[PDB]
């Protein structure tokens, strides 16, 4: 309503990090790239964090943050399991992790304070790529990508920060990740995710 | 284990069709399915209130929902039939308008809407791509119509009972490849849109 681009005067200098995630996230899509979603989880990393620490936290970047998780944690690995392994399968199951992914966005954007519930999307983003690029099969990537989906929605309780060692290395594993080694990343995820069942499973 | 059952209403359902066409116009590259996720996007908020199962999760995946079809899509499809510098860019820019305006949208609650409708522009973007044979011209207006959506051009919310008459039909017209009508449709709402601005009326 104020003139013509009154948007300016509500972004803050966390939504261009957030931006530069949206872009890292569509280009997934549009160059074809599982390096692209490592960027994009340091991104996402990142842009929260540069709210805080320059003190420009607000409700426009938080629902930002969410939407480029859709882009770039929601579409992008599922378009890049269809892309590269394409059938019916992996049609099916890059629509359920999708949904999946979409899911708890939505269930993430009413309550998300307690932590994690279910696998965060982020992570089963990681999960996915990463079995798509070391395991050549679309039967088996596409039975992964429903498991995960199947996470994300769980009440597995996942921890919301990583202790300062497991940031350490699961940062330099994302970078190997974006220059085509991704098995650190991968195997940092498979670890965090599994402890998260094995707790569950254990009542503990 | 899976608690989220009890959230989903029947309303979500519909917009869960909505991901599954908007998500399935990326991975068939279909602009049919970009104009049958309008008439979702348009079912499910009147499913909601119809049966009394409106709720804030439900808000939340309508418009994770409006992400994938009107934000993502159209720049993908943009820049895979397109395929150049200048459209990959455009792509960019539009996809981003497309975000900030969801965002703006979702710490709003107002009667109409503020900048160009995702679903408007996604449409328009569309339209072009299939009527119009120019990746430098369907850059230049997809940049357009990033820039319209981020702004404070005022659009009216709820057509009239004429208006989504003629729009549904052209929403299906355009679904079987006569995308024309609600190209030209949507093209008034937001022109008209436009000159009132101008105009300051
Ligand atoms: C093809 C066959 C298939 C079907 C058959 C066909 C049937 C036919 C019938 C219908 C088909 C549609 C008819 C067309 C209407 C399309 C509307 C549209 O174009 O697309 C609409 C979005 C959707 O609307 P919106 O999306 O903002 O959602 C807000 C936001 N997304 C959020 O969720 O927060 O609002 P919603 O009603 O969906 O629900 C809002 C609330 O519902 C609750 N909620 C929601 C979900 C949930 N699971 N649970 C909840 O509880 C929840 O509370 C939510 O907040 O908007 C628009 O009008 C875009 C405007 C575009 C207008 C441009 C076209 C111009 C047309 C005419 C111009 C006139 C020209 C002059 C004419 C003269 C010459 C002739
Ligand atoms: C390129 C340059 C590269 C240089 C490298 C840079 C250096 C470091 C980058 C760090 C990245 C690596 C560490 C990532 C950790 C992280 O915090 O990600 C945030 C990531 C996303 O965070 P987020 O949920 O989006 O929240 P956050 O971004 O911090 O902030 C959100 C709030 O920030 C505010 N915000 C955000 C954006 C914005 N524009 N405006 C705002 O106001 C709003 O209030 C938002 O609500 O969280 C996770 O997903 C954690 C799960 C990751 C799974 C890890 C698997 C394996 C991990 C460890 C191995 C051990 C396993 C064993 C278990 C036992
Ligand atoms: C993506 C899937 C799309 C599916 C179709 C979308 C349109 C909704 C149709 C309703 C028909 C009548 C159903 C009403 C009675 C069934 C109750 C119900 O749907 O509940 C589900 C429950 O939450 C278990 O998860
Ligand atoms: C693709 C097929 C054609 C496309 C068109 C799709 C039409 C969908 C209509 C839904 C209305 C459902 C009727 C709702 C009946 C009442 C259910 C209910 O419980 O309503 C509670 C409410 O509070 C009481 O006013
Ligand atoms: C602070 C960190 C910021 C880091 C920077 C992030 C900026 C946003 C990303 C833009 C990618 C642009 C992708 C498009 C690439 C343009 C170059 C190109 O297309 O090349 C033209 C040449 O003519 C071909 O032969
Ligand atoms: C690739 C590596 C990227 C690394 C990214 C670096 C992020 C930190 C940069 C600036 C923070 C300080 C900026 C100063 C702006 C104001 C800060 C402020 O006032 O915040 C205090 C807040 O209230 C708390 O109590
Ligand atoms: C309510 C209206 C319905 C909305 C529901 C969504 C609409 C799109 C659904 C299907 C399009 C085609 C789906 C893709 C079919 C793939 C064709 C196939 O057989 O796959 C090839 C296989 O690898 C061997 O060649
Ligand atoms: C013809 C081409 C189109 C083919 C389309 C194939 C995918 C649709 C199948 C299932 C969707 C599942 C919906 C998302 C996952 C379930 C959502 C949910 O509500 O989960 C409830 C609970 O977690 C468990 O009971
Ligand atoms: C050794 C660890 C140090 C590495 C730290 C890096 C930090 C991030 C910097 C640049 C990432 C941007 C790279 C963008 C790559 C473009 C990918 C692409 O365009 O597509 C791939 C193509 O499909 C295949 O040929
Ligand atoms: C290929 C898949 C096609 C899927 C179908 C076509 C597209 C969905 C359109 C309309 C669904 C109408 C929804 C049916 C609403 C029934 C009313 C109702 O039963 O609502 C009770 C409510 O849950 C209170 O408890
Ligand atoms: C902190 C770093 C953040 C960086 C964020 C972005 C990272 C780079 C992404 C894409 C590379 C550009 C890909 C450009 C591909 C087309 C350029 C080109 O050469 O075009 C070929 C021909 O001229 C026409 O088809
Ligand atoms: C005159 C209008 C009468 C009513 C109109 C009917 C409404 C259509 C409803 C569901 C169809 C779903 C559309 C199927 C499109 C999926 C196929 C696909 O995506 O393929 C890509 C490309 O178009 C391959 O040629
Ligand atoms: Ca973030
Ligand atoms: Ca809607
Ligand atoms: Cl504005
Ligand atoms: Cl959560
Ligand atoms: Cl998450
Ligand atoms: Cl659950
Ligand atoms: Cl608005
Ligand atoms: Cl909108
Ligand atoms: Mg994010
Ligand atoms: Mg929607």
């Amino acid at each position: 309503a104020p003139h013509m681009f009154s948007i300016r005067k509500i972004i803050t200098i966390s939504d261009y990090v957030t931006m530069l995630n949206i872009i890292t996230g569509l280009l997934a899509i549009l160059l074809n790239s599982f390096s692209l979603i490592y960027l994009s989880i340091i991104f996402d990393s990142l842009d929260g964090y540069v709210a805080r620490k320059t003190g420009t936290v607000s409700d426009f970047g938080a629902e930002l943050d969410s939407i480029s998780d859709v882009v770039s944690f929601g579409v992008a690995p599922a378009y890049l399991l269809y892309n590269n392994f394409e059938s019916n399968l992996a049609l099916i199951s890059a629509i359920i992790f999708c949904l999946c992914g979409a899911l708890r966005l939505a269930r993430f954007g009413i309550l998300n304070v307690k932590g994690f519930i279910g696998l965060p999307i982020p992570a089963g983003a990681l999960l996915l790529v990463g079995f798509c690029q070391l395991i050549n099969s679309y039967l088996i990537n596409s039975i992964l990508a429903i498991l995960i989906g199947l996470l994300m929605i769980s009440d597995i309780k996942y921890p919301k920060y990583p202790n300062k060692i497991f940031i350490y290395i699961f940062a330099v594993s994302l970078c190997l990740a974006i220059v085509g080694i991704p098995h650190f990343a991968l195997m940092l995820c498979l670890i965090y995710a599994i402890y998260g069942i094995i707790k569950y499973i254990r009542g503990d």
